[PDB]
């Protein structure tokens, strides 16, 4: 049952919609992941910051054997013990009065544009259905056909039907730009991702997430932080608009929320806004249920015990550093916040992003290029400074070996 | 930590997007369920099929435990060894060619209808954005903004912004209506659940299936099944479709697929509509993860192994002819096809169907009302016949005590 195997299986029997780097993994404990040949690699893109707090940590994985033996899915036509629990310790670790929980981060973006929407018509007065929703350039926010119907990335929309009307789009790390969108009465949010993650580990200029808070709160406008990727301790702070002080008003949580041991998004806000939807009038399924729950409470304590954002911050400045001393030739650019990074290479046709993550896989490290001249450095929250230092010197070994 | 406690704390730090009814249950195993004081309840939702193996089934529970030690996410930047063993055993279980893997029932869907958008303006030539979806009246297939705006139940759209262009309604049940509304050439699919669930179990004519087949291919239009409630035995057949011996084009599944120990969804199909999604336009973050999918493998092999839809043919022959012994005075209508039942009562102002289930609940039996005058009927499906009729005598009794 080997690599190849596995490719060859997966392209006949599974949907074309990905080409992964051609690795096959079956372990993973940590920061590292074993392929069928049992070769380790570090990894370096912590499935987009899912396992921030490592792969299969034991307490989550001890929260989640501990529940799945009692109670798994009632759905929400009943109540179950585990649901509330979790829900006072999320709303009161952020400090927001009220969670809506889901499974997937794009079905918090989308139940944050519903509750946009509902408050913009019942609270701020804008006329069925004139509401509109600002986006930033090179977000992203999942793959439904609203979320593409805000992208600027053709690959994500082209082909795919009419779009959801009233989204917006302006220029991210722009507050003139924001300021101009604002004018418009019927504006009822405005999402932005504090660091942009799918573009590139894009970081706004300091200032920015402050200005947009100014903005929307001058013109009774929402603010959405998509937080799914940013936050969680993976830029140094629990979200990374700690960095700024900022408080948007709502704040959205996935992926590292569960450690990877199960789809589990929330959308966080206070009253005013989130109970301008009724009983009825939103939900899911799985959405709550309490074993994702249980391992939600565990991975949330991971990340708070174990004191991962200051890690973060500071082998995220040890890691941008050495990256910088990179030659100007080769490595372009150096980005990122706490151990949320990005490269840009000198993209030629001799040699892109591709072929040098193919060749740090074939030296034990595993990153993922995002358009041909970035990759993504994102090691799991748990790494020392040891194993990073190692890590650093493979992709040095690397990028000097073209 | 009572059951009160329960509610007044889910009130105080969730959103209020539901109105459960009010019972906390904290254990669950095979057709029971326990709540927080001890007392034990037939469940007759099972989790809207999703927990069609029992709760918490033994060898889905041992998968997912085995797994969860191994690796539960790598994301699909890379392979992990896992998800190709689930898709080819699911795609030869239904004799498709591939399946698109993702985690909600609603992700599947909004992956169903991208594929029927792009085959149908790269295959079928539509002009973009001119490609339709059809829907029938009484559909629900989740809460995103797409999803919402084909329903025709105003709670679920109402509010929520200006609306997804491209969907038409038509009436459930209505092979002429389908013909009208398909003599357009820029319909690309029709998209319909076998039974409709949400809507109150609503099993449509004898031949409507096979007349759907017949006008969608006689148009070259997709149809798309969705079988996320009714598929996996809970009918008394693999699949709702099966009943008609049709084959559908694009079949959604979802909920029973991980027995309720996962978010799973799957959407099949052959390789002439699967494929014109190429690399990098469509995905998610848990999609195909090595967790899901053990969990995923093991549900269904409970399902053949134990033989589930034959025992929920019998079983729901003996339940839908008892319940049509109780009064015509106080039910007026029983429906359904194996153990996806329902019934209909002569509803007052002195009565509803919520205060029946109330007293059901009070009673030992755990059920679900759908608008007032609907109450599902809808136990595991490794329900066995003397449990069968215990609970049904409980049902007597409710109904009888008014
Ligand atoms: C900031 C932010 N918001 C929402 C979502 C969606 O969450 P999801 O619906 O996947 O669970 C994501 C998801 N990012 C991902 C997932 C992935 C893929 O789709 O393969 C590649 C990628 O960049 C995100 O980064
Ligand atoms: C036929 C069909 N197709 C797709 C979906 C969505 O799957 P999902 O996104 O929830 O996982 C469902 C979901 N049915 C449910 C879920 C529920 C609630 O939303 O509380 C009440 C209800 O009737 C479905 O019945």
């Amino acid at each position: 049952p080997t690599s190849d195997d596995i490719f060859e299986r997966e392209y006949k029997y599974g949907a074309h919609n990905y080409h992964p780097l051609p690795v096959a993994l079956e372990r993973g404990k940590g920061i590292y992941l074993w392929d069928v040949e049992g070769r380790k690699y570090f990894d370096f893109l912590s499935s987009y910051s899912a396992v921030n707090q490592g792969h299969c940590h034991p307490k989550i994985v001890n929260a989640l054997k501990s529940q799945v033996d009692k109670l798994t899915l009632t759905s929400r036509a009943f109540y179950n013990n585990v649901l509330g629990e979790y829900e006072e310790y999320i709303t009161k670790l952020f400090n927001y009065h009220k969670v809506l929980p889901m499974n997937t981060g794009v079905e918090a973006g989308e139940t944050a544009c519903k509750l946009a929407r509902k408050w913009g018509y019942t609270v701020k007065g804008i006329q069925k259905y004139k509401a509109k929703i600002v986006f930033a350039a090179g977000n992203f926010w999942g793959r439904t056909l609203s979320a593409i119907s805000s992208s600027t990335d053709p690959t994500s929309y082209d082909g795919f039907g009419p779009f959801m009307p009233g989204f917006d789009i302006i220029p991210y790390n722009d507050l003139p730009a924001l300021e101009r969108a604002l004018q418009d009465p019927n504006v009822a949010a405005f999402m932005v991702e504090p660091i942009q993650g799918e573009a590139g580990v894009v970081v706004p200029d300091p200032g920015y997430l402050m200005g947009v808070r100014e903005l929307c709160t001058r013109h009774q406008v929402l603010f959405i932080a998509d937080e799914i990727q940013t936050g969680l301790a993976r830029t140094g702070r629990w979200l990374a608009v700690d960095y700024e002080n900022v408080r948007p008003d709502i704040v959205l949580l996935g992926k590292a929320l569960s450690g990877g041991l199960y789809p589990v998004s929330a959308v966080l806000c206070d009253d005013d806004i989130m109970l301008t939807i009724k009983p009825g009038e939103h939900g899911s399924t799985y959405g709550g249920n309490p074993l994702g729950c249980r391992v939600a409470i565990a991975a949330l304590e991971v990340l708070e015990e174990e004191n991962l954002a200051e890690n973060a911050d500071k082998l995220g400045i040890i890691l941008r550093n050495e990256l910088m001393k990179l030659p100007s030739d080769v490595v372009t650019a150096v980005r990122g916040k706490g151990l949320l990074n990005a490269i840009v290479i000198k993209e030629t046709k001799d040699w892109d992003a591709w072929k040098v993550c193919l060749r740090l896989r074939d030296n034990g490290l595993l990153a993922k290029p995002t358009h041909g001249d970035i990759i993504r450095f994102a090691p799991p929250l748990v790494i020392k400074e040891d194993e990073l230092r190692e890590s650093i010197e493979i992709i040095n070994k690397t990028i000097l070996s073209f």
